[PDB]
DNA sequence: TACTTTGATTTTCTGCTGCAGGATGAAATCCCG
DNA sequence: CGGGATTTCATCCTGCAGCATCCCCGA
RNA sequence: GGCGCGUUUAUUCCAUUACUUUGGAGCCAGUCCCAGCGACUAUGUCGUAUGGACGAAGCGCUUAUUUAUCGGCCGAUAAGUAAAACGCAUCAAAGUCCUGCAGCAGAAAAUCAAA
């Protein structure tokens, strides 16, 4: 049976449990606050429950709306004046924010510069370079730049990152003081945001520390765009100044009149942007009239400009939810997480927000079994790894709190609240932080869209499984295709097919198919979309995303399953080494087939969260592995027509070419989706060469100068190669007959193999000399593989 | 002097994905009763 | 003499190799 | 196209906690109440859906409430018929979030050029 539960049971069971590092892997848990309108639908079902829970009283929902509104236009007021600060000096906040070095690291400075990189705006004094050489853990030298000033408030050692000409390198939400300038009454900045916004009614604490954060995040991601992106326009400007050289030579050349505009310098600002793109669009513009419409020159022999793109905006105000954020669960930030004991196994749970002067929320300690009824309890996480389970008393009537029951699932709630190993109770669980979420959801009832209130809290798991022992030693390829989502086989680590799975029969065997019955689905949404479209020019909303729900279904069961397969056969799974988003691309191509690395990250995320890295059971390989014959390995190639155009000599009965010493007829018949004309045209593939020859003597190949040989090419890049059914595979040598998906998923376990043999070694060896070659890879394909099936792979006879 | 595709400027709308910042308590001083 | 409420501060390492794996077409 | 019921995703144990989705199953997709096309004399349709306006949306079983029907409610079956509770249709999976930026697309509209 199949389950992802199962799967990490079984996981949990057949490993030990080890302490997690500093961070662990982090989950979370997005729920809804019980609403009026969830009790009306608790109410409403036709077998009533026995106790149905109480909703959010007035004073919390008046509370919370003020609390967002007031959260909202102190981030706007506070992003406002940092905006304002970027504009008018742009060098100074760049400094200003960059993320000094920890206060540890204090090893003896040994070089200075052989030094006006930046500078101290603190002080305004040059900020000099001073160099670290270091050695890291697997031998390779690396070189550690940093930034000293002479001033001893600013003995700082700022990172420095090196360029071929220096850049800072990192920006955090931590390094620019904000407390102390616009939350402290002491400070003389006259923007404060608590003071005059919120009416001197929040709790100066929590609140200033939670915007100190939702602002500097956002002007550190600015700060690190702008400062990648302005070196990108340096290339590009570079780049560019040579090309437009070229063009204008071209262009002179032809003796027309090229437009007397020049390219301004390179900008810092939108508008700047904006001006080189204008005049980069009028130059292409007239390139295109002139010299590739009349007089059709190639692209590549006169390339255009590029455009600049990817300078970003500031955030929020160089123009919905609004959040409410809490940065911690402590004793310090006046918030707390408390479940009623009722049982040794049972919870009753609220969470309460006190961010208004004038509540109430005291915390004391009790010993570890003096829990009583109707008294709430709560634990509090200490960074020495001690739990201090604390009970919370208070007033539900209070006027200043804020009191939220939540609402979720069985699945959830066995997830997070009562897990039976991850017991927060003891700590293996901690609860990092939390946000409240106010979006627009669909009511069906009313048949509106109504603002929701949503909770979301973020759990950080501190025990994780030990990888010292996962040593899988079975393979599994993984060949994938259109008309079936996979086909899989297993393989011992010698290689020899193992005969463990059942088909529909029950005969052993050892391949499978997952995802079946997929292709018919689809092909009747799209048969219905385009009746549909045929019918009235459009479709209705209901066929807008039935391909997309299908395909992500699809996927993650297929994921779900080759888990489970890799889990219970103890094997490790291998990939083929497809470039990250990988797909045809094409003219009846959806995007809803794409999916391969969908499916890695799904099972590399699965994976990490119990906490073992992707190289336990998740690989990748190589090219070449679907074009291998079982038999003796010959393989085709896109370029192997050249061998096809090398002969092309005429006999009586008309055209011949010869591969590999093989005789190969030259007849045939092509049909192209013709796009002038929209539909299917078929041609005769003797009859364009004959055509083609009409105007050639003795139909010799070297004398064709650029286009009647491509034309040729392009005619005989269809002719007798590789298929004569898609689907169903013939071997060259002795007329083998099986399918191409198996036989595809077994090379590709079987190509991971050979990656790692010692025949590919010396291939890299002789590439320290120097042997970057192409037909030496294939060649020792080819032997490897007649060796292994010499040896160990004995053929199905 | 019939009536297709391509290359291109701008205008709007629907979506869908990548990539930065992240997932904070410990402790030292004021104010106060 | 506690007990809150507000302010400062500081926490982090170095990933291998194929010509194309659905991308080459005639005009 | 719409309208509702909802079960399973923990092994003896841990909230039919109730959230957000996917798949399966269940029911209604009619009314002439109007304006279209065949051709038109071009603010007026004889047959014909190119659009508009209203309406529609489980079955059984156990418990009083208006009549028929004879023995003078002790006779049950038909509707209106309160709520409780059960059964059938009807069955299985998944969820890591926030902010800000940009980049990929898909579809329409105004202008230059070509064999």
């Amino acid at each position: 049976i199949k389950r992802i539960n199962k799967i990490r049971r079984r996981l949990v069971k057949d490993s030990n449990t080890k302490k997690a590092g500093k961070t662990g892997p982090m989950k979370t848990l997005l729920v809804r606050v019980m609403t009026p309108d969830l009790r009306e639908r608790l109410e409403n079902l036709r077998k009533k429950p026995e106790n149905i829970p109480q909703p959010i009283s007035n004073t919390s929902r008046a509370n919370l709306n003020k609390l967002l509104t007031d959260y909202t236009e102190m981030k706007k007021a506070i992003l406002h004046v940092y905006w304002e600060e970027f504009q008018k000096d742009p060098v100074g906040l760049m400094s200003r924010v960059a993320q000094p070095a920890p206060k540890n690291i204090d090893q003896r400075k040994l070089i200075p510069v052989k030094s006006s990189g930046f500078a101290c705006s603190q002080c305004c004094q040059p900020l000099y370079v001073y160099k670290l050489e270091q050695v890291n853990d697997k031998g390779k030298p690396h070189t550690n730049y940093f930034g000293r000033c002479n001033v001893s408030e600013h003995e700082r050692l700022i990172l420095l990152s090196p360029h071929k000409t220096y850049s800072l390198g990192k920006f955090g939400q931590r390094a620019l003081d904000f407390y102390s300038i616009h939350v402290t009454r002491e400070s003389n900045h006259p923007v404060k945001p608590l003071e005059q916004i919120g009416g001197n009614s929040c709790a100066s604490g929590p609140v200033g520390k939670a915007l100190s954060d939702a602002c500097m995040g956002a002007v550190a991601s600015f700060l690190t765009k702008y400062q990648d992106i302005i070196l990108e326009h340096q290339k590009v400007i570079k780049k560019n100044e040579k090309r437009l050289a070229n063009l204008k030579d071209i262009a002179s050349a032809n003796g027309l009149a090229f437009p007397k505009i020049t390219l301004p310098p390179q900008p810092h600002t939108k508008e700047g942007i904006e001006a080189y793109n204008n005049v980069v669009a009028q130059i292409v513009i007239w390139v295109n009239l002139n010299l590739w419409q009349k007089l059709k020159i190639g692209r590549d022999e006169a390339k255009p400009l590029q455009r600049l793109k990817g300078f970003p905006s500031f955030p929020l105000v160089e123009r919905e939810n609004s959040i409410l954020d809490i940065s911690g669960f402590s004793k310090q930030y006046n918030c707390a997480f408390i479940w009623q004991k009722d049982g040794v196994k049972k919870l009753n749970l609220y969470l309460i927000i006190n961010y208004f002067k004038g509540g109430k929320l005291r915390f004391k300690k009790i010993k570890p079994e003096a829990f009583e009824a109707n008294r709430f309890y709560t634990v509090i996480n200490k960074k020495s790894g001690e739990i201090v389970p604390m009970e919370v008393n208070f007033n539900f009537d209070d006027p200043n709190l804020i009191i939220l029951p939540l609402a979720f699932g069985k699945r959830q709630g066995r997830e997070f609240i009562w897990n039976d190993l991850l017991s927060l109770e003891t700590g293996s669980l901690k609860l990092a932080n939390g946000r409240v979420i106010e979006k627009t959801l669909y009511n069906r009832r009313t048949r509106q869209d109504e603002p929701a209130l949503f909770v979301a809290l973020t759990f950080e798991r501190r025990e994780v499984l030990d990888s010292s022992n996962i040593k899988p030693m079975n393979l599994i390829g993984i060949a994938r295709g259109e008309n079936i989502p996979a086909v899989i086989a297993l393989t011992d680590p010698e290689g020899c097919p193992l005969s463990r799975f059942k088909d529909s029969l029950g005969n052993p065997t050892h391949i499978l198919r997952i995802g079946e019955s997929y292709k018919e689905k689809q092909r009747t949404i799209q048969a219905a979309k385009e009746v549909e479209q045929r019918r009235a020019g459009g479709y209705s909303r209901k066929y807008a995303s039935k391909a997309k729900n299908l395909a992500d279904d699809m996927v993650r069961n297929t994921a779900r399953d080759l888990l489970y397969y890799a889990v219970t056969q103890d094997a490790m799974l291998i990939f083929a080494n497809l470039s990250r988003g990988f797909g045809r691309q094409g003219k009846r191509t959806f995007m809803a087939e794409r999916q391969y690395t969908r499916m890695e990250d799904w099972l590399t995320a699965k994976l990490a969260y119990e906490g073992l890295p992707s190289k336990t059971y998740l690989s990748k390989t190589l090219q070449y592995t679907s074009k291998t014959c079982s038999n003796c390995g010959f393989t085709i190639t896109s370029a192997d027509y050249d061998r096809v155009l090398e002969k092309l000599k005429k006999t009586a009965t008309g055209w011949m070419t010869t591969i590999n010493g093989k005789e190969l007829k030259v007849e045939g018949q092509i049909t192209y989706y013709n796009r002038y004309k929209r539909q299917n045209v078929v041609k005769d593939l003797s009859v364009e060469l004959d055509r083609l020859s009409e105007e050639s003597v003795n139909n010799d190949i070297s004398s064709w100068t650029k286009g009647r040989s491509g034309e040729a090419l392009s005619l005989l890049k269809k002719r007798f190669s590789h298929r004569p059914v898609q689907e169903k595979f013939v071997c060259l040598n002795c007329g083998f007959e099986t399918h191409a998906a198996e036989q595809a998923a077994l090379n590709i376990a079987r190509s991971w193999l050979f990656l790692r043999s010692q025949e590919y070694k010396k291939y890299q060896t002789n590439k320290t000399t120097g042997n970057t070659d192409k037909r030496a890879f294939v060649e020792t394909w080819q032997s490897f593989y007649r060796k292994k099936l010499k040896e160990v792979w004995k053929p199905a006879v």
